[PDB]
RNA sequence: GCCCUGAAAAUGGAUGGCGCUCAAGCGUGUUACCUAUACUCUACCGUCAGGGUUGAUAUGAUGCCCUGACGAGUAGGCAGG
């Protein structure tokens, strides 16, 4: 009642909870989506070698 | 050309000094040698630029790592402590 829900509006004049900019909090997940892996090239060696 | 005369100032006095006369002087030529915080190569600190790396089961993706270049400073500005 106080703060308000997705189906109830909160009890203060006009107000609503804040949104989200992103949708979860856990980017890993993301880029683990296959939609992402599927379109991204091999990685390297996360340590170059020294060449010269 | 060199040297000499022309050429007199006040504390004692300065090719920097000693001293030097086929010079250790003057003109000219040939080599060797000496040494700057400059140049060349290397290491280390920092700054700037271009890049690599999220895949869990280990901690800083403002992390870790690769590559190149650069570094004087009053008044003054900004940044990290
Ligand atoms: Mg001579
Ligand atoms: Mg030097
Ligand atoms: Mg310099
Ligand atoms: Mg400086």
């Amino acid at each position: 009642q106080v703060w308000g829900s997705e189906t109830v509006a909160s009890s203060k004049v006009g107000y609503t909870l804040p949104s989200h900019i992103i949708s979860t909090s856990d980017v890993t997940r993301i880029i683990n989506s296959s939609e992402i892996q599927s379109a991204i090239r091999p990685a390297g060696q996360a340590t170059q070698k020294r060449t010269h």
